[PDB]
């Protein structure tokens, strides 16, 4: 399949965020003609699953197929739509009333923003009408293991990927130990997802970093240390207060050291230390990054230039309620790219309805989060006893969607200028419109239990 030579709406990179600027720009113009541009040999796919759902799979063909269960059972593809849905990219100038095209495995390598036109990496020149960069981030390493040789950096996986997903799989049941480093959601899923499948299988799975405790720069110090005694009872050996000084190869083994001197053997790593906006073409597009937040530095509506937006992982934007933001969640691609995707159709929108985030560590147990979190601001958590429903199954049972979007729940509020400006859930569904509008509202409340007892937590 070749590139045409001018398109009128043309969305860089094809993932999440592309994929919903798509589906928004043909919402709005019925015949539009549109095309992603996708470095990655697939189709726009989901990747929440990769961590979560399609290791708890109890098909071995889940691997090939990618189409998982969720935890209702109901089963899904990985991909957001399938092949049918789209069109060749040769002959989209050409279809009566348009449609969306991809063109995988290329890469857009310099962007003229002048001439309104992109080159990709075969040489191929595209001219475009409107452009949306959606283009993601990039896992990180650590410098211990880019320092390491090239046998250390072939046995770690800087997890992102379906390609990824298929070789951890594969490496889950050729293996004995495996580490994962990185302490936050997906390191914590990814430990939870190996502790089962080495259950079954009898074999090691070791968590490590430098927190305190799994999720530690996000939950408060007893909702983290808690995490960490569940993701520790899935059979994960835990390791915090880690800091990885070397790596090296001995009797075909990996052996991690850490600055406090302790040492771990392991026979993979999986890197899980979150993730470097793709910004390469802000130099030839002469567009502007964002020195405090990463990514490329864009308005309330998503703009960066007249015909140029930006959209996921890779957008630093204004939010006129919460100010200047980047932000890395599914929800958020989808409703970013929703969002460009209308602007590119010239709908001038800002920024409003806040994105959600969600993470599950097994059918058990589930967390959502809305607005601005972090540990170091000041919270109020307020708990109660688990019902029999308070869990991402039983959520995931009414819906049916398990893409969300003696205390066993709460909720705990994030507060500058006592005004609740971020909200995390624990156990709790169903809820997110109410913490939505409680941060939208922006009151100060004069009694947060009072606030508690809209997300079911009484006394
Ligand atoms: C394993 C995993 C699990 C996750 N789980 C959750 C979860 O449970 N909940 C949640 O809220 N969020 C989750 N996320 C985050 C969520 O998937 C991301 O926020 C979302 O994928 C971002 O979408 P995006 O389109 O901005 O970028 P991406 O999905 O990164 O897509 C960008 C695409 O553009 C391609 N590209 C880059 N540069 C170029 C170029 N120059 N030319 C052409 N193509 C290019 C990239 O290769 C990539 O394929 C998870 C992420 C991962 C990796």
């Amino acid at each position: 399949d070749k590139a045409p030579s001018h398109v009128p709406f043309l969305l860089i990179g094809g993932g999440t965020a592309a994929f919903a600027a798509a589906r928004s720009i043909r919402a709005r113009d019925p015949g539009a003609r549109v095309l992603i541009v996708s470095e990655d040999p697939e189709l726009p796919y989901m990747r929440p699953p990769l961590s979560k759902e399609l290791w708890f799979s109890d098909d071995p063909n889940v691997t090939k197929t990618l189409r998982f269960k969720q935890w209702n059972g109901k089963e899904r593809s990985i991909y957001f739509q399938p092949p049918s849905f789209y069109v060749s990219a040769q002959d989209l100038p050409h279809i009566e009333n348009g449609g969306v095209a991809v063109l995988t495995g290329k890469k857009v390598v310099q962007l003229d923003v002048r001439d309104n036109m992109v080159k990709l990496n075969d040489g191929s020149q595209i001219t475009y009408e409107k452009c949306l960069i959606a283009t993601g981030g990039t896992p990180r390493s650590l410098s211990a293991i880019d320092r390491a040789g090239a046998e250390v950096k072939s046995r770690t996986t800087l997890f992102r990927k379906i390609g990824d997903f298929r070789s951890l799989e594969k490496i889950s049941r050729e293996v004995k130990s495996i580490t994962i480093i990185g302490g936050g959601f997906l390191g914590s899923e990814l430990a939870c997802a190996l502790g089962r499948k080495a259950r079954a299988l009898g074999t090691e799975v070791i968590q490590l970093f430098p927190e305190k405790e799994n999720m530690g720069k996000i939950l408060p110090e007893y909702l983290s240390n808690w995490t960490m005694e569940k993701v520790r009872r899935e059979g994960v050996k835990v390791m915090p207060n880690a800091i990885v000084q070397s790596v090296g190869v001995s009797s075909g083994k990996l052996l991690i050291k850490l600055k406090d001197g302790r040492k771990v053997e392991t026979d993979h790593i999986v890197a899980a230390v979150g993730l470097e906006p793709n910004v390469e073409l802000a130099k030839t597009g002469g567009l502007e990054i964002d020195s405090d937040f990463g990514g490329f530095r864009v308005n309330a509506e998503l703009q960066a230039r007249s015909n140029i937006w930006v959209a996921g992982d890779a957008a630093c934007f204004y939010d006129i309620k919460l100010g200047r933001r980047r932000v890395e969640h599914h929800d958020h691609a989808v409703v970013s790219g929703r969002l460009a995707g209308e602007n590119m159709t010239g709908a001038a929108k800002p920024y409003w309805h806040q994105s959600m985030f969600w993470s599950d560590l097994g059918p058990d147990v589930g967390y959502e989060a809305i607005g601005l979190v972090d540990s170091s601001l000041p919270t109020v958590g307020v708990f109660a006893k688990a019902t029999a429903q308070d869990n991402p199954k039983s959520a995931t049972e009414q819906s049916g969607t398990g893409i969300r979007s003696d205390y066993g729940k709460g909720v705990i509020f994030y507060l500058r200028d006592k005004v609740v400006v971020g909200i995390v859930l624990w156990n709790i569904f169903n809820r997110m419109p109410i913490a939505r509008k409680i941060i939208k509202d922006g009151e100060q409340h004069e009694d947060l239990n009072e606030v508690a007892k809209l997300f079911n937590i009484h006394e």
